[PDB]
């Protein structure tokens, strides 16, 4: 068809809040098409891989509660991978919905000439947040960007210091843009796309004596370090915990060097790991913190990039030096200020806690129960994974959970591990619903195995 | 306060819809307060130089109509600064706010697992509004991710074919996300930031021998080129326009030395040149196509990088190959897909073709009439730029404009530049209102130089001749005086007493 | 065998000043099977398609006279090849190997401590005999490590002043070490080394637009220009001639962007192109120069790096900032402190004048008769090319000649391009033989061609 | 002057054998002007801060014995600075000047197109020496030379592998030249030429576990090491021994993650160590060998690579690929091949051995006898040095022992560590004499300290 004619079906399809079943049957035949034709037919394969087909061809529709999801047949999931970090507050929690649909009334993107009024707002609100000295706050529109802007900051900074290199961990992911990329660790994720920026070098996550080592060694060479880059916790990892103490010994060998501490809380922040930040466990006041997902309220993309006034004053004198067009927009800023309001208001951080603490200690139990299926369960707040015996299982259980309609699914850098990433507005009941569904899950794994098993030691001389 | 005290202050302010003289004077004075200590103090310093004192103090409250700005004291202001290319169809266009209206009331963020059925359609509809072979679309959040996506599109097709060079051109604004940035060519923006990504060359724009030459000479040594990457037309760069077929000869360049072909239209797209994209010009098919800005309506963040089944045939594989969290969500693609079909039913490609001649025209004739204040007028459709003699009579410009409450602003690779990039839903009264604002504007700061001053010629060539005989400077140390004096001549004062003292420091 | 009994054989044939039938066919079937299993089956290869089997077998043994090298069998070659322009004062100049005999019973190599007194007087005679403000020297041992050396320098003067770019010609060789190779320009000698050095750029040689592009283009994206590198005429391109004024252009050029000028006269030095260097020609001063090759007199390896005081000072607070354990090393010093003396003392540069005026005529004339096979001759004094019509050709004429045992070969960033780069001390009876044997070698290879139809 | 002059003044002063008190006060005077106008002032500054002034202005003039250097004035001096491992063989060793001499006779430089047989013989030679498979030589000119091809063996070898990154170790010295000094590890030898090749890590010298980590973060980052690169004991580093097996330990790790061992031989090797090469002490056999310094007899500049049949093979299919014109010239061929015969027939690194062992008792007893002034000395066979306390003590013993007609000089990667590099065939009376030199330095060394403490002492007493 025209492009107008395409348009049109869409705009008509916007309109629409149900589907009977030839509607249905004609939009899901759609949507796969147009996937496979212009989006990604890998999308297509990954999600079979994942599912006993049919439910692979399974298409978003709407939010069903604060905690659930409608596909287009009308069945509702439970939320458990809680779109990888961003619906902390729900899906269309009415606090933020509300705060767009006002905005949007009015303005929803700024001329970028003149002040932005939301834009100080939750500048203001961001630097009353977050910890200690941290009081300048850059927006952009996602994780990747916030990360690029913190390593512009640390570079802006140290390059009249005459320091260049920058140490990040593996097993990190800080996004997919080329100056992210950088800092990024995963090998399939990277070497596509070499040469990336120079000067980035990896040491083990939760090793303080790799970092030691690493931070000296470039300054015996006179490459030495502008700033270091870490997860508080690793998510993509396969929420990997670092052992005690170890943010607090990074902030003072930073401190020792004269390197920056860069703390990536696109994942671990607005709550998720009990607290509003990660860095709150140990009140680690790093030099730039990074921020993404679950800022916009499950409803508008943002990210802010928050840095010391001795840092961010970098842009002072030349204010267009770090720009976007879309950042610190008023629907995004209204979406962050809504989900602020409501972390608080709901004490979500500490519900965070309670209900990470039962569903972690109900995982552990099924560890303890299917050691043939589950290697370990691992967590901090709503922040959780199972990481099973080889990567065949790991998709066998996201499978096997889809069917019973609750939705995990894998970590990037991290094969045979399923991130538990609910809402924290996840109910009670919903946590309990949630186990038992996984001991189901479980159960028949085991009995997939034990048969194939049988059905292969027959094969003999 | 507490951050809860202040999320609640904004939440209250979110709802509010009017303002008395007490709640205007305690927000303005809040924001400014806030910005300086949370924001840019930069931003309030850069504002005042564009501006007279008070108005750079203006804050943003609500669209009036289409293609007008209402600030917190209830003044209105035509917008011809069009959020530097985004307002295409005009501010709270009904059909874009109605689409982002009805999506939010069912799911405005994905799961990611799920297939998200408005990123299919916007998708086929992208592929079918694209010329030739552009097929399949990756969405992301702005231009600069847009360009990042394109830059490694490029790098997975080309790294295993043994190419790894790419060339931007000078004057040439790609974004500022470090591997966009690595494309952007403004000193002033890659200096604090370099290294930057390796194998990264740039040619003058316009100039189809100089790009031929880097090339072939890339070839001889070994350095082969993966991409060339390029505006159809410099927006920052100030409205450069390239000789016609220049990008004609550019695609078979390209074709010719294996390398793939980026067209960054974050700018010129979604018909603000005369036509849907300012490749269909010269019906030039990149391999890769970027979009941003216009595309989300003026409502929604969004960017979009096209390419052939070719190109991006590399993320097939491997899916997770490149990622964004946000990119192609629902909200987006409600506002993408309302925003398309808004330009299309209403012909404002040819709208911004006729009003752009009116405007231009407009413009050229200002240029005729004050070429005193403004080297020249240029544009292609609803994309323009006056070129003031020097930066301080720009900014003049600019606070004479908004003083009678029109908004323009200045370009980022080009000082001196004023941008004019109104909704191509501005009205033919606007239009007319926007020329006569501008003569307005230029007899005033005609005005203002002749104030017993203007001449200072002699004044000028007085220190050209000082600055050369200086006997202990260096010959890039001279050219470099020599040209700030040439380039900007109110400013002979200042440049000849900075040369004197760098004179006396090498003696 | 053990080591003990190969190194005992190899000082036993180092005395042997002769060698009977019976000895010559035992050491070339040695040297054959021996560069096969631990030098370069590849060299073997080559040497076949540059002569008529049987040929590529020679071994080198012993100069002849100045201007001829024996091989095993008692073959005497003119030597057109000049070791690719080394032997500018011929084989064994006996004022050389007398200076570098002299030292030997001395003192061969330096402490390294102790001031050693011929770098003293080798670097006062470079900044005598070089051009304007050239004053300080650096000694190395090879052209390669003499362009790391300037580069270094380079680096050094213009990284506090924020500038890192490097501008360098396609064609152009500057050495295959990996600073050097970073500048040298053919794709075939970096491609599988990258990532070479960042920040180096090629522009067409002799092309002044083209290169103020560049420097314009860096300076406008913030990657400014530290220094521009070329040769004054390209010797591994296939003897390119920049056009008339080129140079001092370039030199303007550099002095307007602040860029330095380093000229690579590694191979266009110590008289070879009419003058004792290339840049004498238009009078051009670079801020730094490159000597190798000719200036150890075809005895000793040495590199010479000179610039003027205002870059190398760079080096005065810290002295070992760069160094070497053999450079300027006294044997070097002896052999081109000889070099210089016999250069200047025989007017040799204006000999390379006259008789590659001789030679380049003649060759053009040969290039008349032969366009079947000779796309054309150039030079500048004994600095000369003949390119033939495809690659093949010009492989069937260093056959042919070294048939008729005159000794020339190709060039690195050019194929199908014959070098004839012979001593300066070439006669004038020597020059019109090789026009002779060059005439014979055409004649050779149109009967070849006309017979296969 | 005009150039010929001055060169014909310096032939004139290269056949002269003598120099009567005239002609050596013009000759110093002028050296010492021409230092300071056309080479560096910077060197008659620094050998200064190592001499009682009026001593900084010594000038070589020839060889005295295999084992001393005369000066312009007739003072001999003992070298025990070797030229930095130049002269294992001593100076102008009889059967190396005489293989030197011979070839000047025939043949000293080469066409480069005619087979050389120097070049193919001295190959052979090197075969045979070097340990296991490694086959293939490459002849260059230095030991920075020598690196640049072994950093270009292994990117050509590693490349089309998908490995481009490389390994050094901190305290690591392999050259001067851009490739060499990616690999150099000095901050001050760096800074100025950044940026360097990319893709160069550094951990720390003598602990396996960092590199481990190094490779390991490497490969799973997708920036796969290509080679790692290390001198076996660090030089310039203050002769750094590694722990016992780690040599060992990193051919095995290499072997593991498929990465190439590069050995940095130049200072170590021609039996400095009491070994022919410092592998040959725990049987570890390198992908790639690098030589230089005494592989020349100290009469010749020569450098070689030495690689597997597996990995040279990268040069077969385009034999230009690496090329140099100077280098595997005949003379640097008979030298090195001289060398070889020396060493092998007198078992000269047996010799370092014994007087290695010997030196390093002396200097560690002097140590022991003077904290006050020596932290310790360290060594392996004839590769020793001395650190002091601080760096002005280095720099007084230096002066002290050059005072005495006893040549020592400071290590590159390393200040306050003085290096003790005497040639190999270092007579046992020269040994004695040396640790006596040294301790008649360290003796009047004490007695300024004490006279110093004496006289501040008094005046504040005085007050
Ligand atoms: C820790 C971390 N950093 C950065 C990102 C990238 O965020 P975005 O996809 O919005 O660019 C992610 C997303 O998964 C993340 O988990
Ligand atoms: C041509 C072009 N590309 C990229 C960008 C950057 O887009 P964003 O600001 O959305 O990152 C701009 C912004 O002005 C642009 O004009
Ligand atoms: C211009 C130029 N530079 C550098 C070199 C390299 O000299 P070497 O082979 O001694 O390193 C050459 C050799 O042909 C040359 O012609
Ligand atoms: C271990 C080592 N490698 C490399 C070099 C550099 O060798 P050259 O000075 O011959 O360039 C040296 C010199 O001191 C060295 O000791």
């Amino acid at each position: 068809a025209s492009a107008l004619a395409c348009s049109a079906h869409a705009l008509n399809l916007i309109e629409k809040r149900t589907l009977d079943h030839e509607e249905m049957k004609a939009l899901n035949r759609e949507v796969i098409e147009y996937f496979k034709e212009h989006v990604n037919p890998g999308f297509l394969e990954y999600r079979k891989s994942v599912t006993a087909g049919g439910d692979y061809g399974a298409v978003e529709w709407q939010a069903g509660s604060l905690n659930t999801l409608v596909d287009t047949q009308g069945q509702e999931f439970i939320d458990c991978l809680g779109g990888f970090g961003i619906f902390n507050v729900g899906h269309r929690n009415p606090v933020v919905v509300s705060a767009v649909q006002n905005q949007l009334a009015k303005q929803p993107l700024h001329s970028q000439e003149l002040l932005d009024p939301l834009r100080a707002m939750l500048a203001k609100t961001l630097a009353a947040l977050t910890p200690g000295k941290l009081k300048y706050s850059f927006f952009c529109n996602s994780g990747t960007e916030s990360v690029e802007a913190a390593l512009k900051l640390a570079k802006a900074y140290q390059s009249p210091r005459g320091k260049f290199t920058f140490i990040a961990t593996s097993g990190a992911f800080h996004g997919k843009s080329l100056g992210a990329l950088s800092a990024t660790a995963k090998s399939t994720f990277r070497k596509p796309f070499m040469p990336l920026l120079p000067g980035f070098r990896h040491v083990p996550f939760g090793n303080i004596e790799a970092m030691r080592t690493a931070l000296n060694e470039c300054k015996k060479t006179g490459d030495d370090v502008a700033a270091v880059i870490l997860e508080p916790i690793q998510g993509e990892g396969g929420v990997i915990l670092p052992p005690p103490g170890y943010l607090t010994a990074v902030r003072k060998l930073c401190d020792e060097f004269g390197a920056l501490m860069i703390l990536d809380e696109v994942q671990t922040g607005m709550g998720r790991t009990g607290k509003m930040f990660a860095c709150e466990h140990e009140n680690v006041q790093p030099d730039i913190l990074c921020l993404a997902k679950a800022l916009g309220g499950g409803v508008m993309p943002i990210g802010a990039t928050i840095a010391t006034e001795e840092v961010f004053s970098v842009l002072f004198d030349n204010p267009f030096l770090h720009t976007t067009t879309f950042g610190g927009n008023p629907l995004a800023c209204a979406a962050a200020l809504a989900t602020i309001n409501v972390l608080l208001e709901q004490n979500l951080p500490a519900q965070a806690e309670q209900k990470g603490d039962m569903l972690l200690d109900g995982f552990r139990q099924l560890a303890r129960e299917y050691p043939d299926l589950v290697q370990e369960a691992r967590g901090k707040g709503m922040l959780m994974a199972i990481e099973f015996v080889d990567n065949e299982i790991g998709y066998n259980f996201a499978s096997e959970m889809f069917r019973q309609r609750v939705l995990v699914a894998g970590t990037l850098n991290n094969a045979k591990t399923i991130r538990i990433e609910p809402p924290l507005t996840l109910t009670i009941e919903q946590c309990e619903l949630v186990i038992k569904a996984a001991r189901k899950a479980l159960a028949a794994m085991r009995v997939s195995v034990e048969e194939a098993l049988e059905v292969s030691a027959k094969e003999q001389q």
